């Protein structure tokens, strides 16, 4: 279920994300690369990237756009960490294009893990981050399951 964050936890999430927020595209590029390198089955899910060596696509506009769009959503989630309806709407809107896609929960969770690992958070900040991410996935998976209207 969705579990709201405290004022102090919101601050922790904002602070945790600050290094990434100040280098959003650069972080996106690195994290998305590491994701596709560690879990190569996922590259084929992206039609613009399918059929090319990862090292060949990593420097392309197609690749950087995809990475940027993932991180822009997370950036907007962080922006809305204190507004549950707003946070839910960000996810609801991005969920639509994923509904019909053959992407496992494993793949989504693998991406979450790459992001977590890159952030090297202490346990206080990590706890708050995981509260937000648990909310993210609750909303996302509800929407993938056709129960997105509950957040409207
Ligand atoms: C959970 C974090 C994720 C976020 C925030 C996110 C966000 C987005 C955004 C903003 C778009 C652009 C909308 C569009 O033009 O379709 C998109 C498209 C897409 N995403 Fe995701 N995504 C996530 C996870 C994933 C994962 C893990 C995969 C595959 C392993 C994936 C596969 C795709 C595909 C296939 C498209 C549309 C086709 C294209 O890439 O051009 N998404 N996503």
């Amino acid at each position: 279920a969705f579990v709201g964050l405290s004022d102090s936890e919101e601050k922790l999430v904002r602070d945790a994300w600050a290094p990434i927020h100040g280098d959003l595209q650069g972080t996106a590029n690195t994290v998305f690369y590491n994701y596709l390198k560690k879990y190569p089955s996922n590259q084929d899910k992206f039609e613009t990237l399918k059929g090319h060596p990862l090292d060949e696509v990593k420097d392309t506009a197609n690749f950087k756009l995809i990475a940027g769009r993932i991180f822009t959503i997370f950036d907007n989630c962080v922006k809305n960490v204190g507004n549950d309806k707003g946070f839910q709407k960000v996810i609801a809107d991005m969920s639509g294009p994923h509904v019909a896609r053959p992407i496992t929960h494993g793949s989504y969770n693998d991406l979450r893990g790459v992001i977590y690992d890159s952030m090297h958070l202490d346990s206080t900040h990590g706890a708050a981050w995981n509260k937000m991410m648990d909310n993210f996935f609750y909303v996302f998976y509800e929407c993938l399951d056709g129960r997105c209207s509950q957040f409207s």
